[PDB]
């Protein structure tokens, strides 16, 4: 019994101490959603999107740190690209002959994120003011997340950030064309059915100036996301009761608290998040296909060629977004070159001396 599967024995029981805070939850969010559906808005339409909880799909974050997407559908999109590679869009409308319902969040011809948010978090605060039954404020506005993060005092404090986002049945966006290359893995059916579904922004500014702040907005594919961590398999019955379980779940796992705990230890490691580590598996799964590749009892082995490929990816400073290939999450302009090498020295003294940041 090794000392990964003994990591991983003690994030699944570290979960048990997680599951009161999130019933606790689901109970606030699904009453603050009921409410924001019978009051008259055009927030009315918000309903939350399912992302997955387990710690394969989450975010890192403390153990009393939850995060949900309310999902609001707009129709008739015209996006423009903001940046060449993918990464931001302005959010503009095509003809709609009975008016647009957003009509006053525009600012000029784009989407306020700005004033769609201000809104988004009055009524919530109004309907937050309104549930008795638990203690549910709303925090202060922060600088920079456009997060309304609800308090709950439920004797602990559990924080939520509720992230809107706009969902688009349209077309996916000419910069994920070449994206999503799962042809040789899940396949092309799969492919084409997942391009069918929708799309989803989230507002976020990009640090560039001035112009078009609180006005930018960013591609979401949690959806898509949570689908293929559990369809994950070349064949049809991967991890399920009639077939074979593979170490896929796991290796994302042990990586994503491999870096979780080296963020914690270090500052340098701000510009690093577990989406970057979900990016380089996605990868990892394409160029490894066969569930044969993935099988527990070599996860040590799997393990260490995933720690492979990501020094590579910081050395050669590209890890393309799954989605959006242009898109460049390791590139200098996001990161330090120095951030990725100190992350690299910390990743190979970990790799060859046996883990030892997995001991505390
Ligand atoms: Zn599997």
């Amino acid at each position: 019994p090794d000392k990964l599967k003994k990591v991983l024995d003690k994030l699944r029981l570290k979960r048990k101490d997680i599951s009161e805070a999130a019933e606790t939850v689901n109970k606030v969010v699904e009453r603050l959603l009921r409410r924001m559906q019978k009051r008259e808005s055009e927030f009315k339409g918000v309903e939350q999107l399912n992302t997955g909880s387990y710690y394969e799909h989450v975010k890192i974050s403390a153990p009393n740190e939850f995060d949900v997407m309310f999902k609001l559908e707009v129709p008739r999109i015209e996006l423009q690209e903001y940046y060449e590679t993918g990464a931001f869009y302005l959010v503009k409308f095509k003809r709609i002959p009975r008016g647009n319902p957003l009509s006053h969040f525009l600012e000029g011809e784009v989407l306020s994120a700005t004033k769609m948010l201000s809104k988004f978090r009055k009524i919530i605060k109004e309907e937050v003011k309104e549930i008795k039954d638990i203690d549910v404020s709303v925090e202060k506005e922060k600088p920079g997340s456009p997060a309304v993060t609800l308090l709950i005092r439920n004797p602990e404090e559990i924080s939520v950030d509720i992230i809107l986002a706009l969902e688009s049945k349209g077309s996916w966006p000419i910069s994920t064309k070449e994206g999503l290359p799962i042809q040789g893995w899940l396949g092309t059916k799969v492919r084409t059915n997942l391009r069918r579904e929708p799309f989803y922004l989230v507002p976020k500014n990009a640090k560039d100036g001035n112009s078009f702040q609180g006005e930018t907005w960013r591609l979401s594919f949690s959806h898509t996301e949570k689908y293929i961590l559990n369809n994950h398999g070349i064949e049809k019955t991967c991890c399920e009761s009639s077939g074979a379980k593979c170490c896929r779940k796991e290796c994302l796992k042990l990586m994503k608290y491999l870096l979780e705990q080296l963020k914690k230890e270090f500052q340098e490691l701000d510009a690093f998040c577990s989406y970057h580590v979900k990016t380089a598996i996605f990868h990892m799964w394409t160029q490894d296909p066969q569930d044969s590749q993935w099988d527990p009892r070599n996860l040590s082995s799997c393990f260490d060629k995933l720690l492979a490929f990501f020094l590579e990816c910081l050395r050669t400073e590209k890890l393309d977004h799954y989605f959006i290939p242009k898109f460049n999450l390791f590139s200098q302009e996001l990161i330090d070159r120095k951030s990725k090498e100190f992350l690299s020295k910390k990743i190979e003294y970990e790799r060859n001396n046996g883990f030892p940041i997995f001991d505390k």
